[PDB]
This record gives structure tokens, C-alpha cells and sequence, in this order.
């Protein structure tokens, strides 16, 4: 599979457009997250949402779910287009009910529910989706707010992609001997303290074994001061596409 | 009674030129934004503007170029900057605008931040009063057209300058506010292409007698707007960014 991030940044970041990647798979592109700044970060890799087949949803935060409505309005009103939309379960009705439908809701056109804008696609956590033919998603629950649904992703067996995730050395070091991994994409905090991101002082805790599988993203306007100061991680440019054999 | 008005940005909903139409209100010392979409935070930091300087936030609509940026404004002062500022909100949109839309990404229940009063000081504004939110500084809603069946608001500013925010055409009303004495200058959505549906278009503004046009100012438009520069009858474009200043 390849990954083309459209943007690298955390939430606030002025630098990089939102964490959100282009995942392109034996034909099919799915775009993990969906954030404020996503249609213009298309826009300026000249991709067209009509590109996209499928959105996968990993938690309720502005710089994931922010650019939904646009590309709700653009299909429905100027293409005509359905496409899939992922969803961990647990994630379904709030993502509706409490943060698309204030935008969305247009009862008196008939469009009250977010399958009036997408082909919904709740996804159990713990368990495989082949979501195309070789491709394959498996959510993880992943720890960020406490108290609010989060999920890493496992990708073709390959690829682990935290997403907002706060540390887990155990977790981490798990999965550079299970095989269920060769790679890992992971959030990184570059300010202190700890709080629901990674940061890279803990990041560099980590053996240089499973440091080696890591490229970093999700980071703040400063990680132009931290490159070479990142151990054996690198961190993702953002709009390069990379490629991830086996 | 004179203020100033620099549009953070001047474009339509998903104009990838102009940023999302909200704009900077400057009157007596206070700092109001009307709207605050998702390319909020981004253009007040082009424009070198902290959030910090902003005394309140006025709602028009919910749709994400209005709202689409409160979320990055209620974590940042909260956890950077620990500064409350004001939300002014429509009542009929107080309860959807944290119900259907902010609570997703703001409620952190294990925190204590179950409702937004706990990101901001909201104050609900009735419409069709007149609002004193600064001394010297009024703002009184007009229901608009919009979306039929949302609730979605003009705003008179100051008795002086009316703000159509996302509005349909509405020939009578805004003859009437021409010749009323309730304002001097009009700033009003325009869409460029045609047929009209949720938003006035440049064709149903040039239906408006000279007098009108010459009271009004363009925004809310699509990318393609410097190609009708000079073809928009005694009506001309706002400028993104640049201070405008009404008097009288
Ligand atoms: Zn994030
Ligand atoms: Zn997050
Ligand atoms: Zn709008
Ligand atoms: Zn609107």
C-alpha cells in the first residue's frame, strides 16, 4: 500500500494542513480522517473528492471530522456521488447526532440522517474488514480523551497507524516483534508534558528496534527543530507519498 | 455610532481563494467576529490577530464556514491562554449549536466540560431586539432566508450597516432599509453563478434600483470573483483584509 499524508500536523498547527492520510490500495483511495483543512489540502494536491472512495473516521475532534460537510454538500449538490463512509461503531450516532447534524440536517429535503450523505459503514472494533480486495483495516482502540472513543489503525497487516494516541511503550514493542507490523505512523507531541498525545521524549524511550519502524506525524509548526534530534525516527514530509512492501 | 469591518475572509463555503466569510467588527476599543468557520483561526493568524484579542464571537448560521472554527477557539483558550470570551448565539440556535454540532468534539465529560458555558460566556440574543453587547457598538437580528427550515440571521450593526450574512434575495427589504433610515450601507452574500437557490445572486442584486447598489458592498462570493470586477453595476466586491471604515 502507499501513504500520501495531505497534511502532518496537530490540531492547531498553522504549517501543516490536519492528520489526515491518503491511503491508495490495489486501485481504491481512502482518506483516514477528515479534518477542517482537508478539502483545501485536495484541492492543492489537485485530487478531487470525487477521488475518494472511502473516508474512515478515527475519533470526534475538528482536525478528523471538520471537512465532512463539504464533501457531504459538493457529492450530494454538484456531483451526485455516494461514497463510503467508515465508522467504528461506537463512533455512529455521536458523530451524527452531535457534531455533523447541526450542518447537515436539511428535513425539509429529506436529509435527516448521515446516510442521506454517505453509504455508511459501521466498522466493530477487534475485528478484519476488507474494505477492497487487498485491503484490509482493523481498528484498535487507542487511548486519547478519556472517556471519548478513539482508534489506531491496523492496515493490510503491514501498517500501524496510531492516530491521536497517547504512548504505549508495551503496546508499541509488541508490535515490532508480534509481526502483525513492519511500520508505524505515529502521533507526536513535541511539547512537554504528557497529556492525550505521544510525546517524542517518550517516543524515544523506545528500543531503537521498533524507533527504526517509526516515522512521526501529527506534529506541531517547531519540527523543523527536532529534525535529527528524533533518534532513529523520521518524521513524515508532509504530501510525499511513501510506499510500504510486504 | 461609526465602526470598522475587516473580513477575515470574503468567500463562499468552499471557496479554496477567499477564506470563509467572517468578519472582524472594531468599535470603541471592543473586537467582535461574526462567524467563526473553519478557516477562522488560520486567516486571524495570516492577519498576525491572537484569539486573544477577540472580545466575542457572534453566530449567524450553523454550517461549517460559521462555526466550523469555535472548537480550535474553545480548547486554545481554555488550556493555552485560561481566557473566557464571550459567544453571542441566536436563542433559537443556542441548544443545536452545542447539541448537534460543538458537543461532538468539545463535551469531555471526565473533565467537568458537559455544555458550552463551560468554553465560553454564552449569551443568547433574541431576536428583533436591539443588543448593546459594547458601549457604542449595537447588534439587532433579522431573521433571513437561508436553508428553509433552519434558523439563520441578518444583522443591523450600530443602526448604520446592515450585514446580510447568507441571505436570499429580498428585493422589498432591502429597498425599504435603503429608504428607512435604519442603515447606510448594506454588505450582502453574492453568488456568482447561476440558477439562484439558497443565496442572493449578482443577477437578482442588479435588479436593485442605483441608489441600492450604491449602498452595497459584495461578499460571501465564489473564486471566480475578479472576473466580474467592474461588471456589478454601482455594487463592488469587499476586499479580503482590507479595513473598512463607516461612519455617519
Ligand atoms: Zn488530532
Ligand atoms: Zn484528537
Ligand atoms: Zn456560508
Ligand atoms: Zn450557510
Amino acid at each position: 500500500l502507499q501513504i500520501q499524508m495531505i497534511g502532518t500536523g496537530s490540531a492547531f498547527a498553522k504549517k501543516f494542513y490536519n492528520n489526515n492520510a491518503l491511503v491508495k490500495c490495489n486501485g481504491f483511495q481512502l482518506l483516514i480522517d477528515c479534518g477542517v483543512t482537508a478539502p483545501r489540502a485536495l484541492h492543492e494536491l489537485g485530487v478531487p473528492i470525487t477521488g475518494i472512495d472511502g473516508i474512515l473516521i478515527t475519533h470526534i475532534h475538528a482536525d478528523h471530522v471538520g471537512g465532512i460537510e463539504e464533501f457531504a454538500f459538493r457529492l450530494k449538490y454538484k456531483y451526485g456521488m455516494t461514497i463510503k463512509l467508515f465508522v467504528p461503531a461506537a463512533l455512529v450516532n455521536p458523530l451524527w447526532d452531535h457534531s455533523l447534524r447541526g450542518g447537515l440536517e436539511n428535513k425539509a429535503e429529506g436529509l435527516e440522517q448521515l446516510a442521506d450523505y454517505f453509504d455508511v459503514v459501521a466498522l466493530e472494533e477487534a475485528v478484519v474488514h476488507e474494505i477492497h480486495p487487498g485491503l484490509t483495516v482493523e481498528l484498535v482502540r487507542s487511548q486519547h480523551i478519556a472517556g471519548k472513543a478513539s482508534y489506531s489503525l491496523l492496515l493490510n497487516n503491514l501498517l500501524f497507524y496510531s492516530s491521536d494516541a497517547r504512548f504505549n511503550y508495551a503496546q508499541l514493542v509488541e508490535l515490532s516483534t508480534s509481526g502483525r507490523c513492519k511500520y508505524i505512523l505515529h502521533d507526536c507531541q513535541l511539547a512537554e508534558p504528557a497529556a492525550v498525545h505521544a510525546t517524542l521524549n517518550e517516543l524515544l524511550t523506545l528500543p531503537e528496534a521498533v524507533q527504526e519502524m517509526i516515522m512521526l506525524m501529527h506534529y506541531d509548526d517547531e519540527m523543523e527543530q527536532f529534525i535529527g534530534k528524533s533518534g532513529k525516527m523520521s518524521f513524515m514530509q508532509q504530501h510525499k507519498t511513501y510506499s510500504f512492501t510486504e
